[PDB]
């Protein structure tokens, strides 16, 4: 099978199965929903950005989201949530990267993305609801990896992508 990369398309992702993001630039990186309780997006936001309200088209709708980035060198993914169609997003965990890499996955009913700070980001789940039927729309280039091969998407998150798009049989000893 291919890795990727795919191009930014909408789909829902089957369980078990990574989506890892690589945008080149600030902006909504990737948004979902069930559209019954829950409406999701991970925006990216450019080293050294003093807080700012910045405009952010999610599900169609425009969206003033105050954000801020206090890393001189690393870029910062936030994950962001409502829980009904007129609540408010909040911004929940964030990742803060020197590869410009982020991934989500549905595994067990909870939602998991990468946190923390490259190199060291982990997985970390949301398990608010049953996240089993959230679609996506992916606003960059993505690639799929399986639950099996978790590593190679920490790998990838932490230290950055192969310089070649043969990620299906690239991985670190």
């Amino acid at each position: 099978t291919l890795d990727g990369p795919y191009q930014p398309t909408s789909f829902n992702p089957p369980i078990n199965y990574w989506l890892l993001l690589s945008p080149t630039n600030a902006g909504v990186v990737m948004q979902g929903t069930n559209n019954t309780n829950r409406w999701l997006a991970t925006l990216l936001v450019e080293p050294n950005v003093e807080s700012t309200t910045r405009n952010y088209n999610l599900f169609g709708s425009s969206v003033d989201i105050t954000v801020e980035n206090t890393s001189s060198d690393k870029w910062k993914f936030i994950d962001v949530g409502k829980t009904s169609l007129n609540g408010s997003y909040v911004q929940h965990g964030t990742l803060i990267s020197s590869t410009k890499l982020c991934a989500a996955m549905k595994h067990g009913g909870n939602l998991y993305t990468f946190s923390g700070t490259t190199p060291n980001a982990l997985p970390k789940a949301y398990s608010t609801t049953n996240f089993d039927s959230v679609n996506v729309t992916t606003f960059a280039d993505f690639y799929i990896i399986s639950r099996d091969n978790e590593q190679k998407c920490r790998q990838y998150v932490n230290n950055g992508l192969p310089p070649i798009q043969n990620t299906r049989n690239l991985e670190a000893p």
